[PDB]
């Protein structure tokens, strides 16, 4: 009726505040950070293909402005567009800017083929002041400017490209458009022009617009540039009476369109990521983030938490007792263990099972924590210069909306988590003491403190037969029966 | 000292994994397939109203072109489209072409309404090779082409419309664009036509172009198709110079729109099934499927995972003794039950009310977590043929966010009611055991194999009063103390 | 061997029935609705600034349409607009009118900044009386109406104005088309007219339409707006050769736009919320609500369910006897308690720090279960006239998709929250009776009914002693053994 064993767990200094569903804080032993709030400096140029355009924004690319002929031939996963990009070439507007760039991005290369069009009687290369090449009077690469002949000829043009290859091609053609009724008689003989391009269940028809605009590299004229896209099996058809802005071939389409577009100033570096945001690339394990909505490749999501604490550990209780209040700061070996009291001293034990089996539990979500891979490249636009009506308030509400959605899921996975890795912890400990308690049966008494009063002489020995589970009661059960009740 | 009675639980020789919070792989007694994965080869024409389009698209079955009179005064919940529809008449565009199509679907009916214009002095029906209806030259049956008169002449057109009834008009109208100005005067004498076609709160003008797009059943000219809603209380005119494709009426708008349409070349059967997707019914009443994100009617929700197992049933430990130890493979009458050693021999019982505490707590689930139905109609375009730009990568964006959402919860669902499932039925195991302890009172020993040592004797009666709860503990006491203690 | 203490909790008559994951109908003490389906028949002005239009809808606010001058100045939060609200002035369309109203409603101010544009010749200030203000002829106040001048001219305009300010500027401008060619020449001369807007890097150029459209407020003539932002550093070109209406100066834009658009009946009241709905105002704290998914402001989420209960406390058992059996409606100033019995008598006394353990992981959950905001302004179009087609469909579906998700995580976590609740008090229950058990240690036996028997002459304040802990057991240890087992 005097040794006694103690059950009890580690315990720490002091470890981590984490959330569950109970309380706003728990402290637990150890605990991870979910989210990042890191990001690297630079841009990292593997595994994934970044193309910088430099000084040379994707259109101006697709064009073949003055600047951009490090882009010919390029293929990327990720088109690097700066923020600083300007324009070099003949002033000029694209209805539908965005969707000729998304299309642009998406298909991830720039393989132009070369076609002779046989235009008729009218000059053809024509150039700009306003698009100079080392101070030559030049123009965007992919185009070519139609203009009257010398004998005062602009005759309607007729031209047919069909498409019997095995990939969609993509024309880029423009229209020009005059600032006075002088300058378009001056270069296309007729007024008014007007170009139809048409395959066979598309059209595009554009009337020329003469008129003043700002003056731009000394121009108030300007082009406006449209697009075609013509299938295998079908054909184009280009038809001009004046002001057509003639394309010199066009560029291949890949089949499947993988790529996209990234525009920042940060710089391409040495390091490897396969994620990156407008602010640099991530380097990290971790399932949330919270560094931009802008981000590319296998990426964190994105959420609005600046931190979220997934428990790692067991509730941390610090400072002859066992568990029930108290936890152990010297059982450092283990997360559960034995503490005895006999004839030859004292000791302290940890428990290799019941230890295991709450890290196996706990563990056990730290791998499914971490598999799901949110691979995504061309997505939507989600910054914006200026407003713009019905498409954007619908585009910033989507994104928006799934921020909210996945912040509130982030949220609630922590809460479920932490408590259920409370709740094992907790389970792990009770079903320690309880393995105990079926050891002894009779030969001991639950003194209420996490500990048994023996009611025998036990030696070291004989204690670690109760830790290892070979204790017998009955070598022990009339000595412990007499002690206990005479 | 010497009868024993063990409370367990069952078990099988071969059981399913499912996941939880904890671990990867649980086994458990039962579990039930989540996700869809079988679909049928056919559509269902019941309960809900499939309409085949055949060779005619929904375009042209609302312009009536040859072979698509099957479709007159049909109306649909899903208008089946198929991908080998092909054009039988006249070469046309739609500009916001989807959109028409959309207005169409959903509308969900072809209720057309003729009536009276009377165009003045233009000639009326015009007719083309490029539209054969049983080998005579016709035309699109809801149009009619007006050209200029015999005498040369056609006069500026003014004609009034008024909705003075209940529901609102679908006008559909055309415009047709010459190849040549011979053409356009031989049609219709003024160069340049033109329409105007109004309401009193909206307008659309259309200028014709002149041009050589490619031959398309013999033709380089074509049409271009528009559209004018009039609501009750409100008019429209049409008024032309030329080149008019004139309405011969309206069609019917339903105030409640709540049809659709789905595009497949899956044959129509003869089955019942209120779920459609591309690929073919679903017959199934699973909460989740795998089989297409294009989903219409009453249907499982598409998720990315080809299977989730939700447990419907304890773990599964193979293998007198307890449940400490494992299960009762022999115990088929229940889920928890008594085996018992005396002096007459052995046996084994089930208990129903721990059994049917807790059945009652699992299928329970199993009948909230097929939930309520998602039952959804008309939604959105999920496959594209070729890039667009800016709305087509949202209306992708939107598809993906969601059904990343959607896969995520049914994830998180099934690994917390898992989690749920095994706590349930290992707590009811240990309710069992604490019930029959209390009852034994001191007569017994917690043998620490999930068995009690009975200290008396205790005849195949006796037994029977622990199992069903009428074992007076008095009766036997002194017996039980006496071969306790002494 | 005869006094009892029973261990217990508390009841009422009547409760109230929750959801969880393992029952469809748990009774439960207290609960509450987290679902606000109650509004106010009014709007709160504050503590957000609500600006009624009144009679003028957002547009005709901007164009200074009669009736609509109490706008001037105006600055809003949201903008109420009105469905009955009417046209003063003359008849028009706006192409893309759904964005012009977005832009000016996320602005959130009508601050016009007059200029003085000198126009050439022509003769300006042209009024109508399909316009009448005060009974006279009159015309959109921000706008200027273009005629020819008295010598029969309408000379080339070409006038430019340059942002040279630190804002970006809204100009609104606009086309007249009329209904005769007599009534173009009469009013402008030139035969075409037409209009080219430009800036550095965009242009929009309009030819006017000719023809006859249904009479609104006696004209059959037309004027279609359009509009331009002038980024600081830009500028705007006006080139027109007849039928331009004129801005009179420019509005200011916000470079921070976060005011939104409300269209509702419901009239403003004098009361104060933060959320409002097109219903109106809510004033609540719960984290869902039921009465519309237009909603703007700090508002609870917009939700499929009429009812959600979340869980206050423990599972109701209604009707010597401990917690086994049932619950205590007698115990009213506590959770949890003893109830004894004694040669002294009977008595009901609470236990405080496990009912307090419990509350606070039950209150906990709700003052973060009700945690962040919903704070939205501007957002979607959620309500639409006549179907549009694929623009409208995403809007829709976006919209559909949203409230699913946020209705399926408002059922989750009820059941989730309300699961926790149920398992939380019932282990505080038991850990209670476990707390007992430890003290009494060998001086008595439990009894199966939440009751223990005690050993021992037990008076009132041997009673108090095992409630405040005080109590030790070796001072009535062999008095107890004794009566125990002889
Ligand atoms: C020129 O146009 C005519 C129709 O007027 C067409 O038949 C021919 O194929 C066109 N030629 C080319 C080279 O496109
Ligand atoms: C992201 O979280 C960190 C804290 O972890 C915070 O300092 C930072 O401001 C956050 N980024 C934001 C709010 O954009
Ligand atoms: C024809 O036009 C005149 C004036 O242009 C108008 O008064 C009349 O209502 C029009 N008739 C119809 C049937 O639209
Ligand atoms: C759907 O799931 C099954 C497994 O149940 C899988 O075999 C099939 O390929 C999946 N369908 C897909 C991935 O399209
Ligand atoms: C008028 O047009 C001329 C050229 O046509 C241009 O140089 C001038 O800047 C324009 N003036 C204004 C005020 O826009
Ligand atoms: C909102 O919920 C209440 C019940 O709480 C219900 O009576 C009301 O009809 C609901 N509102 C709807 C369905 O619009």
């Amino acid at each position: 009726g005097n040794p006694v064993i103690c059950m009890g767990h580690h315990a720490v200094a002091n470890g981590t505040m984490v959330k569950t569903l109970a309380d706003d804080q728990v402290e637990v032993v150890t605990a991870q950070e979910l989210v990042e709030s890191q990001n690297l400096p630079e841009l990292c140029p593997s595994p994934l293909r970044l193309v910088d355009g430099q000084t040379c924004d994707i259109i101006n690319g697709a064009l073949g402005s003055p600047g951009c002929d490090h882009l010919n031939g390029a293929e990327w996963d990720v088109f690097i567009e700066r923020p600083n990009a300007v324009d070099t070439c003949y002033p000029f507007d694209v209805p539908e800017y965005q969707s000729l760039r998304s299309i642009l991005a998406n298909n991830g290369k720039f393989e132009f083929i070369a076609e002779e069009f046989q235009w008729n009687t009218v000059k053809q290369n024509g150039k700009s002041g306003a698009c100079k090449r080392a101070n030559v009077n030049d123009f965007f690469n992919r185009l070519n400017w139609l203009v009257k002949s010398d004998g005062n000829a602009y005759p309607l043009q007729n031209l047919t490209k069909i498409n019997n290859g095995d990939y969609a091609r993509l024309y880029i053609w423009g229209v020009h458009h005059p600032s006075t009724d002088t300058e378009q008689t001056n270069l296309y003989k007729n007024n008014p022009g007007g170009v139809t391009v048409s395959t066979k269940t598309s059209q595009t028809s554009v009337v020329p617009n003469i008129g003043s605009r700002p003056l731009v590299r000394g121009q108030s004229s300007r082009v406006s540039f449209y697009w075609t896209i013509v299938e295998p099996g079908d054909l184009i058809v280009f038809n001009t009476i004046g002001n057509l802005i003639a394309p010199r071939g066009h560029y291949k389409l890949n089949n499947q369109k993988k790529s996209t577009i990234l525009n920042t100033a940060i710089p391409i570096g040495s390091c490897v990521s396969k994620c990156h945001t407008d602010k640099g690339s991530l380097s990290t394990t971790k399932p949330f983030q919270n560094i931009s909505r802008i981000a590319v490749g296998d990426c964190p999501r994105y959420v609005k938490q600046g931190s979220l604490k997934l428990a790692t550990g067991m509730r941390n209780i610090p400072e002859i007792a066992g568990f029930i209040e108290n936890g152990w700061q010297g059982l450092i070996d283990g997360w559960y263990g034995f503490r005895h009291q006999n004839a030859e001293g004292t000791g302290t034990a940890a428990d290799l099972k019941s230890t295991q089996a709450a890290i196996d539990q706990i563990n056990g979500k730290l791998n499914r924590l971490i598999e799901k891979t949110n691979d995504k490249y061309h997505q939507i636009e989600k910054e914006f210069e200026q407003v713009e009506g019905r498409i954007q308030d619908l585009e910033k509400y989507v994104e928006d909306t799934k921020i909210d959605l996945w912040s509130y899921n982030a949220e609630l996975l922590v809460a479920l988590e932490n408590q259920h890795t409370i709740d094992v912890t907790d389970s792990e400990m009770n079903k320690l003491f309880e393995r105990v308690r079926r050891q002894l049966r009779e030969n001991a008494e639950d003194k209420g403190n996490g500990c048994f009063e023996i009611f025998h002489k036990c030696d070291n020995n004989c204690i670690e037969s109760i830790r290892n589970g070979t204790y017998d009661h009955d070598i022990y059960r009339d000595e412990a029966i007499n002690n206990r009740f005479q």
